């Protein structure tokens, strides 16, 4: 299905390549704003609901887990406060934060949020493709002269 | 058992699996049937798709097959898919309704491709790739020409 | 000059058939082969309606050519002593109608039966006539619906 | 004997083409050049409707003559193996009325792919054929106003 | 912007200056456009005229130009016009409403000219004479002939 | 004053500066999609109505033109198929073309319309600052996932 954005909010997206690691080690995956969203006007935007999910090699064994929190000094502590986590274990690998960063700027989510990976097994690069969308406002332009 | 839209018709064929290696991916390629080879009819647009395996009784291990673009690396496609065709379940089957709504059959054929991946080794036939696809009801000429 | 609508739940199927080299007054047998639209079997039980033929020639095709379609004969000649109707070069429209000779066959049975016969009093390079057939018949249906 | 009234909203356009010089049975292609009061793009893009070819021959034209408007072929005989109507000398009226084959290509596309297709039995010297081209097609509108 | 009348439409074309020497007047022939060059078309009558010049940007000094009955001497023909097309106005152009109502292309085309003046010298070019013309709305064969 | 877009169109703009031109020299400008625009999605959008007006330094004497229209082979004759023609000697300098390249791709645009600059005197590095205004369609974007 689709979730449709909220009357004057936009929907974004960035995917990032998990980096290798070995058994049961959690990294930290990193937030860039893409090209269209580093412009001044477009980064002051409210943030709405997110949504997080994970693409798999079919031969990915064992458990796989993620989440987005702020950023954490230890990596795997971002679990024990994320509101939720995508873990590979359930249907769907995905993990939706309906209202945890609600209010936020698209400066601030880049800022302060990270992505948090963890797999019981080694993982090599490509093996875990992360994806996340990021709804908020319309950013928005009109001009004129003389 | 699930019906199809007014003003479409569903067409299925069937592709058997290539021999392969344990734990590896494998590609099978997507071609229409005859009765859609026509330049007329593959013009036509498609709807939804289902996808749904046949295992020999003697299949073991875990089985996972999807349907998506061309992808470059074989595997990668188990990525980008929405729902996949697996073992494990209960039904090993997938359903596509709003990835594919759209395209036309010459897409269908050109663009997209049949992945399907074993824990352990595969032998040809080992699984039949039985796949279904929705697409307008084809039209025929109804008139013949002065002379 | 005239479009023959086809009978309500019809259709009409169109395909072509290369003549081979002959000789001189060499009466040839073409055999007739369905698309691979229609060659499913679920499409072979189909019952056939009317049926229309007509010949395509080189400008340069001279002398006299004829062609009929008719239940296949142990003599290729003896076809034409028995067809209603035979498509001649020398008449004003090159082409010929049943439509009543062959109503109520299967297209497999319009495979297996029926030729088309054809014969040029001149000789015949491969490609000099390009025997048109259209034939009417039951609108092929598709399968409704997926499978659980 | 009849005046084929053009539809509503078209216009008929009509010019000539003499035919080259050609031996026996040879074919020959003629293109098809867009009149001058036509050649304007802004006239390109109209809608062709209803085509119609016929001759005019010397009285010493004997033998056959046949000629035919079909989509540009890769070899010359092969256009009357597909035109649906040939214009021959030998039957009443040497003429070819296309009421459907063409409708909906533009002037341009009419330019660009139909070819006009002669074959005569007997060598031709220039002029012995006179391919006259009858094209209906929407109206030209021109300028409705000044320029300020 | 100015409407046509009824019955009537505008054609519009464009005519190069020649190279010229200061001061001195030159003359610009009239040749009809294509869709009005066959014989059906050129017998038709003639309703306003209207000329509009197009400078190139450094274009300086005196401009005049004017379209009358053609004139042994290119000078003169600034002495019978209604109207002239001056650059020193707001608007290079002139209107000959009156003037040529009545006379058919074939009539516009050989008799008049189209005079052109310069204080300065001019290059091929410096000088785009547009004419536009209204006239009775051309009409068109609507019928096949019988064979 | 401020002359609104159309319902659901938006603005843009780019300048350029004027290259050095001897005496009553014709010069071209071209003209380059901005970033946000270089989009495949935006490329295709369409267009409304164009503005173009000049800055001239307080000294800039003499007469000096500019215009936008189809590239023609040779500068100057730009200005006399142009539509309108920003000048120097009107009290706003400045040159709208409501309507004549309405329906064009943002792609059209920048492909085949130039900017052409004539100055009586000599010109100099930015002496001239071309500005132009570019309405069309809003671009969008909105997804979803799983």
């Amino acid at each position: 299905k689709a979730i449709k954005a909220w009357t004057g909010y936009s929907v974004s997206k960035w995917t990032a390549s998990c980096a290798a690691a070995e058994a049961k080690v959690t990294s930290a995956i990193t937030i860039s704003l893409p090209n269209e969203l580093s412009s001044e006007r477009n980064k002051q935007l409210k943030v709405g609901r997110v949504l997080l999910w994970l693409g798999l090699l079919p031969s990915v064994s064992g458990t796989v887990k993620s989440c987005v929190t702020e950023t954490q000094t230890t990596a795997a502590a971002s679990f024990q406060v994320a509101l939720a986590v995508a873990d590979n274990s359930k249907d769907v690998v995905a993990a939706m934060y309906p209202e945890a960063f609600k209010g936020i700027t698209l400066e601030q989510l880049t800022a302060d949020l990270t992505i948090y990976l963890y797999s019981s097994a080694a993982l090599t690069e490509g093996d875990v493709i992360v994806h996340l969308e990021v709804e908020h406002v319309r950013p928005t332009f009109d001009d004129s002269f003389t």
